[PDB]
């Protein structure tokens, strides 16, 4: 899928792109707001197929992006913008607006590639989701077939296992972000760049972490139904449109239906508990033991660049939560290792 998006120039932005980094840096504003009306009267975004639709939201969005960096409200500037953007997600059935799958995933590699700056620590975000989306995509369908299969039966464990695996390029993807990415250098020249956007009386949330769908491994394997007002039930309500249409409706499921660990642990103290029943409920152990390699470095890294010293004019992510909201999505998810680690005490 990401290939055959990562590889279109529907709006001919190629040689632009290039440019686009000192543009930025000159705070060269006109020549983005003259791009993005070239591009409004250059095409008919109704004739386009949806991976061209795709494509065009990853980089009509990077310049809408640019242009609200600097405090201007892009389609109040550039009203025919609202007539384009409807037309486009009309096509994707997707937010009029890039999210972190236009920025990574979508997001060619090489010369080609998409960057609002020309610091070496914009390679941290944009390599850390091109990682983790695809490995968090298909840990989704994986564990997403755990519901139906027995702890005792072999397919679980080797199942769950993959899982785990796939989980583990997040790890890889954060671990890439760490090791390019200045705090200080993120909060003062890349953070302004992921700034809420007006698009037909609503606003848009910019590109985001976040919006990885690891929130999407969370509700199938252990929040279910089980926290109907926590602000990460809010926070997932919040994201669930965001997401490609493919992955909405495992989501509304999940929301409204017990997890798989807490099914699991009623199939747990309930059928007779054999040496492969114990290698499955190990096997969930394992998955939630990778989401932890995850996010406790993420919760260090965003520490340091909010850290009074680091975090320049903002005190929020994107989606506009502190590291508290961080903090709170890592106890949840020890709590569940504590609760496993418990039931499997016996064995
Ligand atoms: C310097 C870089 C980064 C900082 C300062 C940072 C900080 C934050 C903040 C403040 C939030 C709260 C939600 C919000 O308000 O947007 C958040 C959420 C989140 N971000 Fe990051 N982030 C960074 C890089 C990344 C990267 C590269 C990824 C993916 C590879 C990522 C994945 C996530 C996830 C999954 C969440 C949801 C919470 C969770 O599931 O644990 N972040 N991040
Ligand atoms: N995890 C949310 C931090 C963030 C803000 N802008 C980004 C761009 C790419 C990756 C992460 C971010």
């Amino acid at each position: 899928i990401s290939n055959e998006i990562s590889k279109l120039d529907p709006l001919n932005l190629d040689a632009f792109f290039n440019q686009l980094p000192s543009l930025n840096q000159n705070l060269e504003v006109s020549l983005l707001i003259d791009k993005l009306r070239e591009i409004t009267k250059s095409y008919l975004p109704t004739t386009f197929s949806i991976n061209d639709a795709l494509a065009a939201t990853r980089d009509l969005g990077m310049i809408m992006s640019s242009v609200r960096k600097l405090g201007i409200q892009p389609v109040s500037a550039v009203s025919d913008l609202e007539v384009f953007l409807e037309t486009l997600s009309e096509i994707t059935n997707m937010v009029p607006r890039e999210t972190s799958y236009h920025y990574g995933p979508w997001n060619p590699i090489g010369e080609r590639e998409r960057r609002f700056t020309h610091f070496p620590d914009e390679r941290g975000l944009i390599e850390g989701v091109r990682i983790a989306i695809p490995g968090i995509e298909l840990a989704i369908r994986e564990i997403n077939q755990l519901s139906n299969l027995s702890l005792n039966d072999p397919a679980f464990e080797s199942l769950a296992k993959s899982a785990a695996l796939h989980v583990y390029q997040a790890v890889d993807g954060i671990g890439e972000t760490i090791k390019k990415t200045d705090p200080y250098v993120f909060s003062h020249e890349l953070r302004p760049f992921f700034d809420p956007i007006r698009i037909g009386g609503k606003s848009y949330i910019g590109a985001g972490g976040g919006q990885i769908p690891l929130f999407v491994v969370d509700v199938k394997l252990w929040l279910g139904n089980h926290s109907p007002n926590s602000e990460y039930v809010s926070f997932i309500k919040d994201s669930v449109f965001y997401l490609p249409p493919e992955l909405r409706p495992i989501c509304v499921d999940s929301l409204l239906e017990p997890s798989v660990i807490n099914q699991k642990f009623a199939e747990f103290g309930s059928v007779e508990i054999t040496d492969q029943v114990i290698k499955g409920m190990e096997s969930l152990l394992s998955v939630i033991q990778v989401l932890l390699k995850f996010r406790k470095p993420h919760f260090q890294l965003a520490q340091r660049t909010l850290s009074k010293e680091n975090r320049g004019n903002y005190t929020t992510g994107s989606a506009g939560y502190t590291n508290s909201f961080n903090h709170m999505v890592l106890e949840f998810t020890i709590e569940v290792e504590k609760q496993i680690r418990a039931v499997l005490a016996p064995y």
